[PDB]
C-alpha cells in the first residue's frame, strides 16, 4: 500500500536535490565475494556474483504518473522485451537529444517537467534457497540515467540518483526462494539532471550492468590499498586498510598476500583492531597491514607492472570466510617544484579525452570497444586519457591499468548551462548532492594504479563547493592532484593550471575568466604549478592545424607537461535509410530539440572506430623518439622515461625524387631519456637532377600486446641535396599551329588541341585526338567549401561575423564575376603564346586580379604562369589555384609529394615526401559534414589518366564539386559528378583548430601577401 | 490521505541521515519586512512579522507510532494547554537526562529506538485576509529538538532537523483566510541526535520561538555586509550584497544607506546585475553595492560603535517594496604573523564558555536571562564568550553586538560518544547533514559584528568532514577565521590552536592526542599559530585553583591570547519537596539513566546567577589595569587596546593592620597600552607595631550601561613595612592553679577553667564562669570534606585510584586512630604547661605525629605550639591543624587577614588583607555538592564570641561538621549542628582545578614537606 506508486511518486524525490538516494548502500571498491583464494588469485569468477544483464520486459511512459498500479504486481500486456543493459532511445521509445551547453529541459531548479518520460523495466527470475539461507544478497546497478526507484516482489526498496556511478540494495528481505521479480522505474529528467550538463547526446535507461551478490554475514566492507617507497624506489610499502561489517569475533583474521604471477611475494596476517585515534580509541573493525617489498616492479603506462594483491578473511583455524583482491601498481605521483612526476621522473601526457560512445549501443560500453580504443591509442602515441565527464564503467580502469594507460578519473558534474555557471556550485543545497558525486567515485576507484589524478567535475564554474570537496578528496587520498578548470583553470581547487583551448602563444582575455598564452601563463606573478591542457586542439572536422605548435611547446618548456585533446570519437549514431541502408546522424537528426548539429563531432577517429587523418599528425608529434640529423649522423633521442629501446628498429633510406637508391636497418639501444648515435654508411650521390631525401622510422620487430610485428612508432625525414637541372629541352621537331576565329583560338599540334574561349579568356576545351578532356573550362578559384573551423557557431538565424565564411561571405568572394581584361595569342618562333587578364570585383570592388600566360610548345606540353593581386583590404581568400572539371574518371593517382594522407599547410608534418599511389577514392575524405578535403601539399607531380601536372602546388582530387560539397549537410547525400573534379593550388589557407569558435588560423597561415605567383606545367602521355 | 501519519511516518526521515529536511526554505540573516523604511531604520517593529508564541495545545506520546490520524483534523480531548516555548521536560511529560559523553539512546546509527518520545503540539489561529491577497506567508522555528513533521489545516507540510537553528517553511498555499490550525509533532530521538552529544541535559519540544513573516513577492533574499579598511583605518568600505527573488522588472532599484544615529552616513542606489563572473555571465538577481565611509567609528568590545544599515527594495519612482536591516560593526579580524588581531591591535581574549540555561525553563531563553549574563560577565572582567556548543538563540548577537562582547559561533555538531570520536565525521555519508549544520549558521550569523570567529563543533575527533567544512567556510567568509579542537587541536582544520585543560607547564601526553603545555606547544616545530583555550580552568564546584598561572603566561607570551574559561552557568535545575521548597537538582536526580551527577555543575556563576566565590578571583586576574610599586611610585598599565581611562578613578590607602592611616583618590589618564605614573604623598608611619598596607582600587565614577556608578574595576595590594613587636607581656598578676587526678588535668584561673583529659591527650572541656565552651575537644585534623577535584570521576562502582580522595582513604587517613604516646603537666614559674604526643595509624602504619605544648599564663591565655610530622610515603594531607566543636553560636565573625571571601591558597589572589567583618551565614559556601569550603587564609586574628585566635593560619567556620559535609549529597540535605564547628589550619592543601578528572593540584601546593609547624593563642574578652 505505502508501496504503491501513488504513495511512492508522491514525495517527487526526483524533484529534489535534498534526496539523492534512499536505501542506498555505501561505495566501495569492486567486490565479487570469492570463496575459494585461489579464484580470487586468478581472477576467476566468482559464483558469488550473478548477472541480471539480458532479456527483460519495458514499457514506455511519457510521465511518471501514467504508470499503472498493476505494473507493481504484474507485467504488462503490451510491455515489450527489451534488450538490457541499453539506452531506451536506441530501441526508438523516444528521441536522443544532441544538445551542448543549453540544457535539454527548462531550466527551474530544482523542477523538472511534468512531461518526463519514465521507462518501466521488469524482471522475473530465480534466486537460489541457498542465498537466503545466510549471508547477504544484494543487488547492484552499474548505471541509470538518470534517476530510479526500485520494488522487488511488489514491494518498495529505494531511489537512486547520478548516472554515472553504481547504486546497490540489499534485497535479503524481499527475496522469496524460486521466482523473484523486480520492477524497476527510470525517470529521464531529476534534479540529478541540473547536474549532468554535459556535451553530448541525451539519453536514459538501465545502460551499464545489472548483478547480484551474494556475501557473507561477516563480510569485508572495504579497503584501500597504499604504497609508499624510499627515496630510490628500491624499496617500497604496502599498506592495507581493511574494514569489516558483521559480528566481530576474536577469532577472525585477516591475510593479506601479494603475488606476483604464482610467485607469493609477501603475505601478512592479523585481526581486527586498529591503533589509538582519538580520545575515544581506535577501529576495532579495521585493521591494516603493511608488507614490505624489496626492488618492487614499478607500474607505468611505458611498463604496466601490476602485481595481484588477495585479501582473505578468515577464522584463525584456517577456515575462510571470504576473500577480495584487486591488481596493484606500484608508481608515486608527486607534484614537486612545480612539476607532476611520476615515479619521480617528469610525465610528458599525451593524451585524449574520451567519451563512452558507441554509434549503436548510444552509450552502452563493452569490452570489445574498450579494447579497441585502447590499443588506437597506444598506436597512435597516447599515454593518457580524461574520462570526460564522469566515471566510466568499471572495466574501463581495469585495462588501463592493465594496458598502461594514464587517468584522469571524474566526478559526475556539469552544469554548464547555468547562468552564471557558478549558480549551483556555489550554493550550500547542492553541496550534498554534489558531495556524492566526489566521494562515491573515490571510495570505488582509488584502488587502481592507472588512476593518477581526480578531478572535480567539468564546467560548473567555480563555487565554495568545489573547494570543500577538493579539500576532502586531498584529506582522504592524499596518493594523487586534483584537478579542475572551472572558473578560470587556475583556482584555488586545482593543483594544476589546466585549461582547456589556450592557445600557445596567444592570449584570449575574457572578462573574469582569460586564457593567457600557455607559455606566459606560468609566469604570471606568484604562479608555480605545472601546466597541462584538458583540452585542446578541437578535432572538429577538418582539424588539427597548429598541433604542432603545441607539441614544440611541450617540448620547450618544462612546467608544460602536455595536454588532453578533445576528443577521441565522433558522436555520431547510426541511422537508416528507404533501404535499411546506414548513414551517420548527429545533432537535430532525430528531431531533437533544441540542438547542436555537427558540434558532438570532434573525434579523431569516426564512430566506427575509422581514423580521421588527423590522427596521424598526433602520431607522429607525440612519438617517443626524436631526431636530429648531423651531417650523416642521426641523433636519436628517447622520450621515454622508464623503457629502453628493445623492440625497435631504425630503419633507414635514401631517395632521389622517389627513386630509392639505399636503405639500412640498425637496432636502437637507446635509454629513458637518451640519445643515441648513428653514422651512415657513406650515401650515395647522383648527378641527376632533383631532390635527395632521407628518410627514417622506427620499428617494432616484435609484437606487443598493444601492437603488431613491425609496427612504426615514430619516423621523420629531411632533405639531403638538391642538384638543379640547368637542362633545356630538346628543340620541339614540330610547332604549333594557331587557328583565330572571333570565337576563340584554336591550337593545334598532333592530335592536341586546344581551345580558348575569347569571351570568357579561358581554356574551354581540350582534345587528345577526338576525345573532349573538360567538362569544365580551366578556371581561377579562390574559395572553399568551408571547413567546420571556417564555419565557428554562425548559423543562418544568428551569424557569427567574425567566422571565416561570414567574411568570406560578405565580401563577396563566392559571388565574384570575372571580367575579361584582356586575352591575346601571339606567335613565337616555336610556341604559342595566350595571354588574358581578369578581375573578379563585387559591388564595383575588384577583389583579385589574374594574370596568366600559356604557352604551348613543340613538346605539345602547356605552361601556364600565373600571377595574382589580391587586395589589401578583402579577407584573406582560403586559397589561389584553378580547377575544372575533367571528363576522365580513372582509378588511381598518382603523384609526387606529401602523403600518403589529406595534408593541409598548420597539418603536414606527419607527411613524407615521396611518390604515392592510390585509388581514387582514398583522396577524399569522408567527414560527416561535408567540406574542403583530401588536399595533399607540396606536390610536384601528379599524375590522372593521360594528364601529368608539374610544378610546386597543392591539390585535391575528387568526383564532387566545392559547390556540391558546400550545399550538402551529410556525406551521405553526395553523389558523384561527370568526371573528376580537380583543383590545383597554387596556394591554400591553414585549417587552425585551436577551437572551433572563433578564427584560429594562425597569421603564417592565411594568404595574406597582396602578390602571389605560381606556375604549372600541363601535359601528356 | 498521503498526509496520512501511516503515510508519511512511513519513511522514518528521523532514521535517515540522507534526510535532513524536507521542503524547508532557505537560511538567511534575519528579516523583518519592513514597509516602511523608518521603522526599519529604528528597529521599530515589523507588523509583517507575528509571533505565535503562547499557549498551545500539547499531547505527549511515547511513540510517534501511537499518535492517532485523528490529531491531524482535530485537537484531542486530553490534549493539555501548554505554554510555547518550553520543554516539555519541564512540564512533566518525560524525564531530563543528564548525560555527558555517552550517548543518551542505544548507539546504532542511524537508528533510534522505538519508544522516542514524541510530543504533539497544535495551535488554531487567524491568519488576515490581505496576506493572502500577495506575498508570501512563511512560517519559523527557531528551534525544535530534535526533529519534527509539520501539517497545516490537516496537509503535510515538511520535516526538519537541527535543533539549534532555524526552520522555515512557506505556508502561503495550505493557509485559508481567518481559521488555521498547526499541527507540529516533535520527535526526541532522530539521526540528528548523533550529532548532539553536548554534555548537558538531554531535553525537548519547541524552544524557542515560533513566527511568521510575511513577505512581498518579489522581495529581498538575503544580503551581507563587509567592510573594509585601509592601512590605518582612516577609511572604509562598506560592501553590500544583495539578492532578490521574484520578479526581476528593470524598474528595480536597491538602496542601502547608513546611517549614524539620525545622520545619515552614506547612501547608494542601483538596479539588479552584477559584473561578469565566468563565461556564463553574473547574477541579475543581485546587486552590490560600495559606501565609502572617512573615519569610522570601529567597532570592539571595548567600544560598541555601531551604524545602522538600511536595505530597501524600490521601484524607481520611488515607491517601497520592502526594507530590511541590520546593526553594522566596523572591525577587521585577522590572524597574521602568528597573532590575532582586532583592528590592527592583538587581543587578548578573557572569555567564558556559556550554555543556553536556565533552571526553571530549562533551555527556553529570554532577554532578562540573556542581559543579566552579559553584565555580570562585562563587569566581571569579560571579553568574550563561546557559543558552547551549538548556535544560540538569535537575540544573543544582538546583545553582544550592541554590549561589546566577542562571539566565538560554533556549530551544532559533537559527536563525543562515538567510537573512536571520528566514527562519523570521517564518513562521507554524514558530509551533507554536517554540511547543513556548519553553513545554515553561517548564512544566518554572518553580518554580526561580534561574531569573530567561527568554529566546527565540538568533540567529534578529526575527520574529513571537518576539512571539508573548513575549507568551505574560508571560501564563503574570509572575514573571520575558524577554529576546531577535535582531534588534537592543531589539525589541519583550525586556525588557531585551541586546546581544553592543556596545562601550563606541564604536559599530558596521551597518545595520539597530547596535551603539551601550553608555553611548549608554541614552539614545537614548524608551529605558528596563535594559541587561545577553548576551555580552561573547569570551575566545578570549590576550583578555580592556579587561575593566576594562567594569566601570568597569557600575559608574558604573546601568541598565548588568553582563553575560554569552562564555564558560566551550573546546569542545576530546580525541584521541588514535600513542601513545595524547591532544590537545586542535578545528574540522575530525575531517575535519570544513565546519569553524570555533579558534572554538570562547572559554573562560575550558580544557575541563578548567584556567583560562586571563584568569580572573583577570575574579575582580578582578567583586569584591565596593572600595577607596579616603586618606591611611593605606582606604575599604572592599560591593557585596553582602544580605549582611554575616562571613567576611572583611582583609591588609593594606607592601614596599619586594618587601622586606615591614609586615603587619596586619583583620576587615571591612561592610554590603551600605556602607563600612568603616581606618586604618591609622602606616606605616614608609626611607631606601633604591625603590618603596613597599600591597596588602591580602580573605580568607574560613572555608570556605564552595563555598570553602576562606582563599580570597582580593578584593585591591588602590597605590604609596604612591618614594625616587629618587641614587647614583653606584662608580668601576670595571678598564677594558674593545676589541679591533678587520673582522669585529667585541670586549671584554673580565674572564672576560666581548662580540662585536659589524660587519656585521649586532648582539652576536653573548658568553662567561662559556669558556661561550658565546647561540645568536643579540641583535636588534630589532617582531613578535608573532599571537593569534587579531589573526587574526580571515581564512583562507588568504578574507583579512581589515583583521585586524591581514593588516596587518602586507600592509606587510612580519613580512620586513623590516635595512640596517646605522652601527656604532662608542669609548673613553671608564672604560668601552666602542658605536653602532649600522638600518633595517628592506621594498620601499624604511623601515618603523622603531633607534637604539642599548652602553656597557660597569668594573662588567661593559652598558647599552643604545634609539630607534625608526616610519613614521606603517605599520599600527602588535604591539611593540617585542628578543629573542635564550639558550643556558642554567634552573629558575627571578625577576622584580621585574607577576605572577605574564601580563599584557599592557590586561589587567593584576588583576596586583600585586611580586618573583615561578617554574619555566619556568610562563612559558609553553599556548593550545591556539599564539600571543604568558606576557608580563609593568611588570617592573623580571629574572633568569634569572646573567643580570640591569633598567629598565621587559615580557618574556616560554620554549623557543619566536615563529616556532615561529606556525607551529604546535596546541599539542601545539610542541616545545622549543634554549635559551631571550628577548622583552624596551620597549613591547608590547594584546590586544583585544571581539570576535574585527574589530579590538578600544583605541587606546590601539596603538603610535602614532612615537617610542620606552628602556633595560635587561644584566649578571650
Amino acid at each position: 500500500i505505502t508501496d504503491s506508486l501513488a504513495v511512492v511518486l508522491q514525495r517527487r524525490d526526483w524533484e529534489n536535490p535534498g534526496v539523492t538516494q534512499l536505501n542506498r548502500l555505501a561505495a566501495h571498491p569492486p567486490f565479487a565475494s570469492w570463496r575459494n583464494s585461489e579464484e580470487a588469485r586468478t581472477d576467476r569468477p566468482s559464483q558469488q556474483l550473478r548477472s541480471l544483464n539480458g532479456e527483460w520486459r519495458f514499457a514506455w511512459f511519457p510521465a511518471p504518473e501514467a504508470v499503472p498500479e498493476s505494473w507493481l504486481e504484474c507485467d504488462l500486456p503490451e510491455a515489450d522485451t527489451v534488450v538490457v543493459p541499453s539506452n531506451w532511445q536506441m530501441h526508438g521509445y523516444d528521441a536522443p537529444i544532441y544538445t551542448n551547453v543549453t540544457y535539454p529541459i527548462t531550466v527551474n531548479p530544482p523542477f523538472v517537467p511534468t512531461e518526463n518520460p519514465t521507462g518501466c523495466y521488469s524482471l522475473t527470475f530465480n534466486v537460489d534457497e541457498s542465498w537466503l539461507q545466510e549471508g547477504q544478497t544484494r543487488i547492484i546497478f552499474d548505471g541509470v540515467n538518470s534517476a530510479f526507484h526500485l520494488w522487488c516482489n511488489g514491494r518498495w526498496v529505494g531511489y537512486g540518483q547520478d548516472s554515472r556511478l553504481p547504486s546497490e540494495f540489499d534485497l535479503s528481505a524481499f527475496l522469496r526462494a524460486g521466482e523473484n521479480r523486480l520492477a524497476v522505474m527510470v525517470l529521464r529528467w531529476s534534479d540529478g539532471s541540473y547536474l549532468e550538463d554535459q556535451d553530448m547526446w541525451r539519453m536514459s535507461g538501465i545502460f551499464r550492468d545489472v548483478s547480484l551478490l551474494h556475501k557473507p554475514t561477516t563480510q569485508i566492507s572495504d579497503f584501500h590499498v597504499a604504497t609508499r617507497f624510499n627515496d630510490d624506489f628500491s624499496r617500497a610499502v604496502l599498506e592495507a586498510e581493511v574494514q569489516m561489517c558483521g559480528e566481530l569475533r576474536d577469532y577472525l583474521r585477516v591475510t593479506v598476500s601479494l603475488w606476483q604471477g604464482e610467485t607469493q611475494v609477501a603475505s601478512g596476517t592479523a585481526p581486527f583492531g586498529g591503533e589509538i585515534i582519538d580520545e575515544r580509541g581506535g577501529y576495532a573493525d579495521r585493521v591494516t597491514l603493511r608488507l614490505n617489498v624489496e626492488n618492487p616492479k614499478l607500474w607505468s603506462a611505458e611498463i604496466p607492472n601490476l602485481y595481484r594483491a588477495v585479501v582473505e578473511l578468515h577464522t584463525a583455524d584456517g577456515t575462510l570466510i571470504e576473500a577480495e583482491a584487486c591488481d596493484v601498481g606500484f608508481r608515486e605521483v608527486r607534484i614537486e617544484n612545480g612539476l607532476l612526476l611520476l615515479n619521480g621522473k617528469p610525465l610528458l601526457i599525451r593524451g585524449v579525452n574520451r567519451h563512452e560512445h558507441h554509434p549503436l549501443h548510444g552509450q552502452v560500453m563493452d569490452e570489445q570497444t574498450m579494447v579497441q580504443d585502447i590499443l588506437l591509442m597506444k598506436q597512435n602515441n597516447f599515454n593518457a586519457v580524461r574520462c570526460s565527464h564522469y566515471p566510466n564503467h568499471p572495466l574501463w580502469y581495469t585495462l588501463c591499468d592493465r594496458y598502461g594507460l594514464y587517468v584522469v578519473d571524474e566526478a559526475n558534474i556539469e552544469t554548464h548551462g547555468m547562468v552564471p555557471m557558478n549558480r549551483l556550485t556555489d550554493d550550500p543545497r547542492w553541496l550534498p548532492a554534489m558531495s556524492e558525486r566526489v566521494t562515491r567515485m573515490v571510495q570505488r576507484d582509488r584502488n587502481h594504479p592507472s588512476v593518477i589524478i581526480w578531478s572535480l567535475g567539468n564546467e560548473s564554474g567555480h563555487g565554495a563547493n568545489h573547494d570543500a570537496l577538493y579539500r576532502w578528496i586531498k584529506s582522504v587520498d592524499p596518493s594523487r592532484p586534483v584537478q579542475y578548470e572551472g572558473g578560470g583553470a587556475d583556482t584555488t581547487a586545482t593543483d594544476i593550471i589546466c585549461p582547456m583551448y589556450a592557445r600557445v602563444d596567444e592570449d584570449q582575455p575574457f572578462p573574469a575568466v582569460p586564457k593567457w598564452s600557455i607559455k606566459k601563463w606560468l609566469s604570471l606573478p606568484g604562479e608555480t604549478r605545472p601546466l597541462i591542457l584538458c583540452e585542446y586542439a578541437h578535432a572538429m572536422g577538418n582539424s588539427l592545424g597548429g598541433f604542432a605548435k603545441y607539441w614544440q611547446a611541450f617540448r620547450q618548456y618544462p612546467r608544460l607537461q602536455g595536454g588532453f585533446v578533445w576528443d577521441w570519437v565522433d558522436q555520431s549514431l547510426i541511422k537508416y535509410d528507404e533501404n535499411g541502408n546506414p548513414w551517420s546522424a548527429y545533432g537535430g537528426d532525430f528531431g531533437d530539440t533544441p540542438n547542436d548539429r555537427q558540434f558532438c563531432m570532434n573525434g579523431l577517429v569516426f564512430a566506427d572506430r575509422t581514423p580521421h587523418p588527423a590522427l596521424t599528425e598526433a602520431k607522429h608529434q607525440q612519438q617517443f623518439f626524436q631526431f636530429r640529423l648531423s651531417g650523416q649522423t642521426i641523433e636519436v633521442t628517447s622520450e621515454y622515461l622508464f623503457r629502453h629501446s628493445d623492440n625497435e628498429l631504425l630503419h633507414w633510406m635514401v631517395a632521389l625524387d622517389g627513386k630509392p637508391l639505399a636503405s639500412g636497418e640498425v637496432p636502437l639501444d637507446v635509454a629513458p631519456q637518451g640519445k643515441q648515435l648513428i653514422e651512415l654508411p657513406e650515401l650515395p650521390q647522383p648527378e641527376s637532377a632533383g631532390q635527395l631525401w632521407l628518410t627514417v622510422r622506427v620499428v617494432q620487430p616484435n609484437a606487443t600486446a598493444w601492437s603488431e610485428a613491425g609496427h612504426i612508432s615514430a619516423w621523420q625525414q629531411w632533405r639531403l641535396a638538391e642538384n638543379l637541372s640547368v637542362t633545356l629541352p630538346a628543340a620541339s621537331h614540330a610547332i604549333p599551329h594557331l587557328t583565330t576565329s572571333e570565337m576563340d583560338f584554336c591550337i593545334e599540334l598532333g592530335n592536341k588541341r586546344w581551345q580558348f574561349n575569347r569571351q570568357s579568356g579561358f581554356l574551354s576545351q581540350m582534345w587528345i585526338g577526338d576525345k573532349k578532356q573538360l567538362l569544365t573550362p580551366l578556371r581561377d578559384q579562390f574559395t572553399r567549401a568551408p571547413l567546420d573551423n571556417d564555419i565557428g557557431v554562425s548559423e543562418a538565424t544568428r551569424i557569427d561575423p567574425n567566422a571565416w565564411v561570414e567574411r568570406w561571405k560578405a565580401a563577396g568572394h563566392y559571388q565574384a564575376e570575372a571580367a575579361l581584361l584582356q586575352c591575346t595569342a601571339d606567335t613565337l618562333a616555336d610556341a604559342v603564346l595566350i595571354t588574358t587578364a581578369h578581375a573578379w570585383q563585387h559591388q564595383g570592388k575588384t577583389l583579385f586580379i589574374s594574370r596568366k600566360t600559356y604557352r604551348i610548345d613543340g613538346s605539345g606540353q602547356m605552361a601556364i604562369t600565373v600571377d595574382v593581386e589580391v587586395a589589401s583590404d578583402t579577407p584573406h581568400p582560403a586559397r589561389i589555384g584553378l580547377n575544372c572539371q575533367l571528363a576522365q574518371v580513372a582509378e588511381r593517382v598518382n603523384w609526387l609529394g606529401l602523403g600518403p594522407q589529406e595534408n593541409y599547410p598548420d597539418r603536414l608534418t606527419a607527411a613524407c615526401f615521396d611518390r604515392w599511389d592510390l585509388p581514387l577514392s582514398d583522396m577524399y575524405t569522408p567527414y560527416v559534414f561535408p567540406s574542403e578535403n583530401g588536399l595533399r601539399c607540396g606536390t610536384r607531380e601528379l599524375n590522372y589518366g593521360p594528364h601529368q601536372w608539374r610544378g610546386d602546388f597543392q591539390f585535391n582530387i575528387s568526383r564532387y564539386s566545392q559547390q556540391q560539397l558546400m550545399e550538402t549537410s551529410h556525406r551521405h547525400l553526395l553523389h558523384a559528378e561527370e568526371g573528376t573534379w580537380l583543383n590545383i593550388d597554387g596556394f591554400h589557407m591553414g585549417i587552425g583548430g585551436d577551437d572551433s569558435w572563433s578564427p584560429s588560423v594562425s597569421a603564417e597561415f592565411q594568404l595574406s601577401a597582396g602578390r602571389y605567383h605560381y606556375q604549372l606545367v600541363w601535359c601528356q602521355k
